[PDB]
């Protein structure tokens, strides 16, 4: 059973990839899963499924809701999403230990900026862009264009580090190759979803970092 979320989980997922951006020395094994899951709710339900089904793979779709979870932790009441690559524990604990780190941030500039946010519009485009430079790198057959991963993040995405103490690059990267290796019909997703992306036009300086890298994959 695959997780297919709608444009309606979009901001939900957007979010969570910002919580995950803002906590310090932050464990990113699901963040590969999570930028796959932003990719697809921006695809659509009725796309993605098109895309596996077109692709020979046999995909049986979930349906990715928004649920209220109330738990002790103070009475707390926590939105997640029923998916079930990802556990109502994981998700609330990625909320948790963020807000541990908000807390911080707040005792130490006083005023969180718009940009400095869990909840700014480009963080799952800011993951994403992690993915486009290990897309270039997995025809190799195993993880040696790691060391040139890295090297090009902290180029391409250093006004994105500035911003966010959870931005690691050989973390998240290495989230990223362990989920296009166990999940190879990902490779399908996210590059049906780069094509349809250079289509957006708007504001955005990570939507135009996260083009360029991706017309990069070809030449
Ligand atoms: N003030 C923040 C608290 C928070 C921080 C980090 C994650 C989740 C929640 C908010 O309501 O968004
Ligand atoms: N505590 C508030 C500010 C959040 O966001």
């Amino acid at each position: 059973s695959i997780d297919t979320p709608n444009y309606d989980v979009q901001k939900h997922i957007n979010k969570l990839c910002g919580m995950l951006l803002i906590t310090e020395d932050a464990n990113h094994k699901f963040t590969g899963l999570i930028g796959m899951l932003y990719a697809m709710s921006r695809l659509g339900r009725e796309d993605t499924i098109k895309i596996l089904r077109d692709a020979g793979y046999h995909v049986k779709a979930n349906g990715v809701d928004v649920t209220t979870h109330r738990q002790d932790i103070n009475e707390m009441k926590f939105e997640v999403l029923t998916l079930a690559s990802l556990t109502t524990e994981i998700q609330i604990n990625i909320e948790i230990e963020s807000r541990k780190s908000y807390k911080k941030m707040l005792k130490e500039m006083g005023e969180v900026a718009p940009e400095y946010r869990h909840d700014s519009p480009d963080c799952g485009m800011i993951i994403l862009c992690i993915a486009a430079l290990v897309i270039t790198k997995l025809a190799a057959g195993d993880r040696s264009g790691l060391t040139a991963v890295i090297r090009r993040a902290n180029n391409v995405l250093k006004n994105e580090m500035k911003r966010y103490k959870g931005l690691l690059p050989k973390d998240i990267a290495n989230s990223f190759y362990e989920v296009f290796e166990k999940h190879p019909h990902f490779i399908d997703v996210f590059v049906h979803f780069g094509i349809a992306q250079s289509s957006t036009r708007g504001g955005s300086r990570v939507e135009g970092i996260f083009a360029g890298l991706f017309m990069n994959a070809y030449g």
